[PDB]
């Protein structure tokens, strides 16, 4: 069971900008992706701090980067405190429309799209190299979903029937043709070295065969 919905109008402009301006500069998506992701484990260890049965869907509060090159996917898989299906269809637990509206009057004012994440819509930057993101999610409050989107105005939700997760949020993204480089082990290092080394979580890269 599929539910097709239509992005806010401001939402598919603010994808619309990140996919069509030229802006050479993408490797902050990786950047963007990670604070979200620590921003999520730190929502969860707080709740955890006043109620240890919070962690009883999984202890460890970490990041993993998962590429894959036959699929040609990079995956962010974090354990923090996950979004339920209304937070999904609320622009992944956003307060989108007054970001978007404040980041391009930024834009328009000065800033360069790196400062994305200043404005709480860093998520979109995923968009500078997917073509597509899929996104699954576990909260302790609500069942595992899966959020999708290639852009184009629309997205998806439908309950999840992949691996259970226990709890957190994967970010799959599904590279274009030319952004392959963010496969590369070595690139990736780079990015994280340069882009998130006080980041208070273990951040692992996985290798492959
Ligand atoms: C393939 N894959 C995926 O899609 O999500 C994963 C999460 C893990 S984790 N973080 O549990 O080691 C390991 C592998 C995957």
């Amino acid at each position: 069971e599929v539910e097709t919905f239509a992005f806010q109008a401001e939402i598919a402009q603010l994808m619309s900008l990140i996919i069509n301006t030229f802006y050479s500069n993408k490797e902050i998506f990786l950047r963007e992706l990670i604070s979200n992701s620590s921003d999520a484990l730190d929502k969860i260890r707080y709740e955890s701090l006043t109620d240890p049965s919070k962690l009883d869907s999984g202890k460890e509060l970490h990041i993993n980067l998962i590429p894959n090159k036959q699929d040609r996917t990079l995956t962010i898989v974090d354990t923090g405190i996950g979004m339920t299906k209304a937070d999904l269809i609320n622009n992944l637990g956003t307060i989108a429309k007054s970001g978007t509206k404040a980041f391009m009057e930024a834009l328009q004012a000065g800033a360069d799209i790196s400062m994305i994440g200043q404005f709480g819509v860093g998520f979109y930057s995923a968009y500078l190299v997917a073509e597509k993101v899929t996104v699954i999610t576990k909260h302790n409050d609500d069942e595992q979903y899966a959020w999708e989107s290639s852009a184009g105005g629309s997205f998806t939700v439908r309950t999840d029937t992949g691996e259970p997760m226990g709890r957190g949020t994967k970010v799959i993204l599904h590279l274009k043709e030319d952004q392959t480089e963010y496969l590369e082990e070595r690139r990736i290092k780079e990015i994280v070295k340069k882009h998130s080394q006080f980041i208070g979580y273990p951040i692992t890269l996985f290798v492959e065969k």
